[PDB]
């Protein structure tokens, strides 16, 4: 995990649909290169959740791997007559966009991916609510991630599931009940999740558990880029590592187009050859099937995250 963060589960596609010019280095993300939609997820202290579950998918990876659908209108333009579809939802979130972003993206209350967006040569203001003429010569080429989040594949149905928080009148968009009285208001960093046929379900607590397993996404595989340097051996520095697709590796008593080796876990399911290996495969720390307890019950979510939103609570 430590040196294999840029070795992504699935495709590893970190770009937003209207924004191609950075694909040579974000489609896929890998050990080499920079990516303005992704490198930002790895500055420590920011994005702590995703950092802990780093070998699960980003939101952009979720959509390109068809786990998450794109919102009805994929992006909202702040400059217009208004730009209203996103606006309501965006204003309830408190966000800090760096300079030079034309886009920024988030899971909407509907569970789709929406983005907030400026016309060409216009950037997002520090709070991400407005567009203004750019001030360098360079716009970044990504979209900026607005929540702290990871995603996975799931078929566990959650249409029965819904936000409930104790004495909360409002959280983000969601009105939970009517509070006649005087309310305390604050921006809180609120955990949430979305499931198959659900909307965003905000939560009082985050209670997660993980089953580790030996499925393909629980490994990261690498090889030497370049001319032949001898065996591949879990050598981490002096690296010209590219990423490597584990499906090429033969399972025990199976066909495969390449030759492989790996750690003990790997050699328990896949065949291993130290000498002739094209690639070495490691087990990814903190990978697996995540479930979440939604007030009494364990369910397998599509995505889980944190979001800084306005919360109104009754007193007493």
């Amino acid at each position: 995990e430590d040196p294999h963060l840029r070795n992504r589960p699935g495709k590893g596609h970190n770009y937003i649909d209207g924004m191609t010019q950075e694909d040579a280095t974000c489609k896929p993300v890998t050990y080499a290169g920079a990516c303005s939609s992704f490198d930002v997820l790895l500055e420590k202290g920011k994005f702590p959740l995703f950092q802990s579950y780093a070998h699960h998918r980003t939101l952009l990876e979720a959509v390109h791997d068809t786990i998450i659908a794109k919102a009805d209108p994929p992006s909202c333009d702040l400059q217009s007559a208004h730009g209203n579809p996103c606006m309501k939802e965006k204003l309830v979130m408190k966000t800090h966009c760096p300079n030079d972003y034309q886009s920024a993206h988030y899971l909407n209350n509907d569970g789709k991916m929406a983005s907030v967006k400026c016309p060409p040569k216009y950037e997002l203001t520090e709070d991400c609510n407005f567009c203004r003429q750019m001030t360098g010569a360079s716009l970044k080429k990504g979209s900026y991630p607005l929540q702290d989040l990871f995603c996975q594949s799931s078929e566990d149905d959650g249409s029965k599931l819904k936000t409930k928080m104790k004495g909360v009148c409002e959280v983000g968009v969601q009105a939970l009940k009517k509070c006649d009285g005087q309310l305390s208001t604050a921006h809180e960093v609120v955990p949430f999740a979305v499931f198959k046929n659900s909307k965003k379900v905000y939560l009082d607590k985050l209670d997660l558990k993980t089953e580790e397993n030996l499925l393909p996404d629980s490994f990261v595989c690498f090889e030497h880029k370049g001319q032949y340097k001898g065996t591949i051996d879990s050598g981490q520095t002096k690296r010209e590592l590219k990423s490597f697709d584990i499906s090429q590796c033969p399972k025990i008593g199976g066909h495969g187009s390449k030759k492989c080796t790996g750690d003990a876990a790997f050699c328990s399911a896949y065949e291993c050859t130290a000498q002739y290996a094209n690639a070495y495969c490691s087990h990814a720390n903190g990978s697996g099937i995540v479930q979440i307890q939604v007030s009494g019950v364990w369910k397998k979510p599509l995505c889980v995250g944190y979001e800084r939103v306005v919360v109104k609570r009754e007193l007493s």
